[PDB]
Order: structure tokens, then sequence, then C-alpha cells
């Protein structure tokens, strides 16, 4: 009702991000697709996945009840009657920024052409050491040529509205964000609330984020804010009426809501041979 137009949108946004790095996964002439999704969630990708047409996929989250109707929801998907071909999968609760999911792995020699990590990353950066190791869970397994894909709020975009606040605090009808203060913006460890109409976050410094990734034998392929991505996928009207049957520009959204989606930005990693 309120933000439905909003998760619409994001899960758009996912759509054609998933859609593009998995033909450029094919288009490396790569047959049998498996997929790390790194903070699944309760399953809100696993029907993109599912019309990817990826052989396998490992859902993973902090949150077990999460995973759990992951689960359900994918023996939902493919006790539907006479589904077509659906991935095997596989269901991990675990902190990925502080526990091995190799170590957790069923298959500890497995391989993944994508991590896939939508609005997760963030949750990350409460240390240098969890950082890192949720992007060694999301990079270490990559086969050379994988990708690591997802989104994050752009901090740059935090930033610029905070210190344009007469307050800590910023936002409008749908969002809220809260500082614990500003000036003082740490790599690690640098904390705001964030209600969307609620959990803790921390900021993700972009350009630390990418040389922090290169410990992986990362090289970034883009970074766009939500609404360069926007601008551009548009231009293919394979991706708007895919947008208009799922149901600032003048443009989609209000412009609050707007406002709420334009804090985000998407990125991709490629794994070096
Ligand atoms: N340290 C951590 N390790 C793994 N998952 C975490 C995490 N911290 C938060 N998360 C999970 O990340 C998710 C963010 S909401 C994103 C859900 C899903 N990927 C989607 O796009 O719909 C939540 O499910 C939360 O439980």
């Amino acid at each position: 009702s309120r933000i439905f137009y909003l998760r619409n949108f994001n899960n758009w946004m996912k759509s054609v991000l998933i859609g593009e790095f998995l033909e450029k996964v094919r288009q490396k002439k790569k047959r049998d697709i498996t997929v790390l999704d790194l903070g699944c969630g309760k399953g809100g990708d696993l029907l993109k996945w599912k019309k990817g047409r990826i052989n396998k996929l490992v859902c993973t989250d902090i949150a077990d009840v999460s995973v759990k109707q992951c689960q359900q929801r994918y023996e939902d998907m493919k006790n539907r009657r006479d589904s077509e071909y659906i991935f095997s999968a596989e269901f991990i609760t675990a902190d990925s920024s502080k526990e091995l999911l190799i170590d957790k792995f069923r298959d500890p020699q497995m391989c993944f052409d994508i991590c896939s990590c939508q609005f997760v990353c963030h949750y990350s950066f409460e240390s240098y050491e969890q950082a890192d190791m949720m992007l060694r869970n999301a990079c270490e397994r990559l086969s050379p040529g994988g990708y690591f894909i997802g989104t994050t709020p752009n901090s740059f975009e935090l930033i610029r509205r905070l210190e344009a606040s007469e307050t800590e605090s910023f936002g409008n009808e749908i969002y809220t964000v809260k500082f614990q203060k500003k000036g003082d913006y740490p790599l690690f460890g640098c904390k705001y609330d964030f209600n969307l109409e609620d959990v803790p976050e921390f900021l993700v410094y972009f350009p630390l984020l990418n040389e922090m990734a290169k410990k992986y034998n990362m090289k970034l392929v883009y970074k766009k804010t939500f609404l360069e991505f926007y601008e551009e996928k548009i231009k293919n009207n394979e991706n708007k009426m895919l947008l208009k049957r799922m149901q600032l520009p003048l443009g989609t959204l209000s412009k609050s809501e707007w406002e709420a989606t334009s804090i985000y930005l998407v990125f991709a990693f490629e794994k070096q041979q």
C-alpha cells in the first residue's frame, strides 16, 4: 500500500541487475549456473533465479526464520504444477560477517558464477573484520570471470543530506535516517538508524569497498546510483514494460519515493583470472 510501489521498484531494479549478469555469465559459455544469494531474506529473489534458469542456488541469512521461510517458499515454488525446471537449493543460517560459509556448505569445494548481495553489505561494516569476512564469503568461492553484484546505500548521498539537515536526522513521509552524529565518519562502525515505514545500518564508503574487494582478486565492473541505473535501463523496452506489468524524473515514483530510493547505488565486481 504505502511502500508497495517502492518495493515493486526495488524488485524491478534487482530483476534487471540479476538479468544483466546472468546473460554475461552465459555469454562466457557457462552452461550450468551456480549462485550464492547472500542475505537472502525470505526469498524475494527466488522467482528471479528461477526464471534465470540457474541450476543451483545457496540461500543464506543471519535470520533463521527468514531462511526457513525462504526454504518453504522454495518448496512451494516447485511443488506448483507442471512447473518447468527449477534449481536445486541449499539453505544456511549463518552470520556471513562472523562465520565462514565454506565451513557450512554441504559441498566445501563448491564454486559460484554469481554472488548476489541485495540490501545486505552495509550491515557488515560494523568493523573491519566483519566487512572483510562478508567480502570473503561473497568472493572467495567465485570462479574466475564470475561476479559479485549488489545494492547498498550510497554514502555520498547519505552524507550530503545529513550535512544539509538542521539535525542529525532527515527524511519524509516514507523514510527517516538518523545518525549517531555528523562530522564523524569512521571507515568502520559509522552507525545510523534507518526507518522504512527499523534496523541499524553502517556507512559503506564505496572507494573503501572497492579497495578491500581487491584482496579477493576482484575488479570493479561498475557502480551506479539507483537513479543513473534507472535512467539507463529504460532505454530498453523489455525492461520498461516489465516494470509496467510489475506495475528526479516525473517518472514512475512519487517525489518522496524517489528520495527514498535514490539513497541507494548498485554495484558489480568481477573475479579476475
Ligand atoms: N551479518 C549478516 N549476515 C547475513 N545476513 C545478514 C546479516 N545482517 C543482516 N542480514 C540479512 O540481510 C537481509 C537484508 S533485507 C534483504 C533481503 C533480500 N536479499 C531481498 O532482496 O529481498 C535481512 O534478511 C537480514 O537478516
